[PDB]
């Protein structure tokens, strides 16, 4: 079955770990800094090699869409994966990424590629 791996569990870099948005699950969420680069790294733990819809849950109380770069240690699985408005913060959705795993542990990175930094995020599933 699919697993949660929640944002404030990873590895978070230029990023803060927050709670002040109803609607997160787990402890709390990700707000990645407002700044290119900013990002979070997820352990992840799969039965079997191959493509996994990683379902990744968000937010944007912004008309501004802030892409994403995914990638798997060092390589890229999805590029300017944009991540849209949902009116405000506290309005959670979910949008699936594509990404290549090896059958064990992996870690899937989320980069920021815009000034504007990611989406609130609240978790990955898969
Ligand atoms: O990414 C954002 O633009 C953003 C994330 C927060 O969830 C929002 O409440 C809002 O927060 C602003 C800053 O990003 C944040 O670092 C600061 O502590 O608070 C700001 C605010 O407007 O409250 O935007
Ligand atoms: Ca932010
Ligand atoms: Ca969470």
């Amino acid at each position: 079955d699919p697993v949660d791996y929640q944002a404030e569990d990873a590895t978070i870099v230029q990023g803060a770990v927050e709670s002040n948005h109803a609607g997160y699950t787990g402890t709390g969420f990700v707000n990645y800094d407002n700044v290119a680069g900013s990002s979070v790294e997820w352990t992840v733990t799969v039965p079997s090699a191959g493509t996994y819809d990683v379902v990744v849950r968000y937010a944007n109380g912004t008309t501004t869409s802030r892409p994403l770069d995914f990638s798997v240690n060092g390589s890229i699985s999805a590029s300017g994966v944009a991540f849209g408005s949902t009116g405000t913060w506290p309005a959670w959705t979910t949008k699936t990424v594509r990404v290549t795993l090896a059958a064990g542990v992996n870690k899937i990175k989320a980069v920021a590629t815009t000034a504007n930094g990611g989406p609130n995020v609240d978790k990955i599933t898969l």
